[PDB]
Order: structure tokens, then sequence, then C-alpha cells
DNA sequence: TCTTAAGTAAACAATG
DNA sequence: ACATTGTTTACTTAAG
């Protein structure tokens, strides 16, 4: 990992829960996919864990689930994600 | 332009 | 007593 990934934020996280076997991740599983993916934010900077939760409560596109709490995607706005991952992928 | 997405820092409350 | 988790405001840059 030398460089910043060409994905911002929101499409990290779709990415690692769209991986996860069902869909739900707490965010420290959000963490580690993105790090054991993406090794650049091992050296980074302090704060992207910070921009992760920050991206997380106020992003229409994730819903926490409660029956740390589990995060998935909201159905109406996947579509939304899936096409800003196919601009610059 | 008017608008919105996006990144970052910072300040907390709620959580266990 | 504490780290994790979650919400909130604020200032900035890029894109359309
Ligand atoms: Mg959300
Ligand atoms: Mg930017």
């Amino acid at each position: 990992g030398n460089c910043k990934p060409p994905y911002s934020f929101s499409c990290l996280i779709f990415m690692a829960i769209e991986d996860s076997p069902t869909k739900r991740l707490p965010v420290k599983d959000i963490y580690n996919w993105i790090l054991e993916h993406f090794p650049y934010f091992a050296n980074a900077p302090t704060g992207w864990k910070n921009s992760v939760r920050h991206n997380l409560s106020l992003n229409k596109c994730f819903k926490k689930v409660d029956k740390g709490s589990l995060w998935c995607i909201d159905p109406e706005y996947r579509q939304n994600l899936i096409q800003a991952l196919k601009k610059t992928p």
C-alpha cells in the first residue's frame, strides 16, 4: 500500500459489507476489510476510522441494525453505490 | 453559477 | 476508568 485508493470511503464501506457473507458488518470489521484489501491505511494518518464512522452515520446508503451494532446496505440506495463503483474502479 | 458529493478535523454522548 | 462506537457541527476542495 503506497497510494491512496481511487475509491471514496462510501465505496470502501460498500465493498466491505457487500463482500460480507451476510451484508452486515460491525464497524471494526469494516476497518479490517479496508486494511486487508487496502494496506495504504496501515501507514495512513490516523483519522480514516473517524472518516468511516462519519460516513456510516450520515450517508443515506447505510442503515444500522439492532435486534457495537451491525451496518447493512440500504436496498433503496444500493443502486446508487454500484453506479459510483463502476465509474472509477 | 447553484448544488452536492467528498475529505478532514474536532467535539462530544452513548456504549460496553 | 476506558476504549469503542456513534452523532454532530464546521471548514475545505472537486465535480457537474
Ligand atoms: Mg446511514
Ligand atoms: Mg476532495
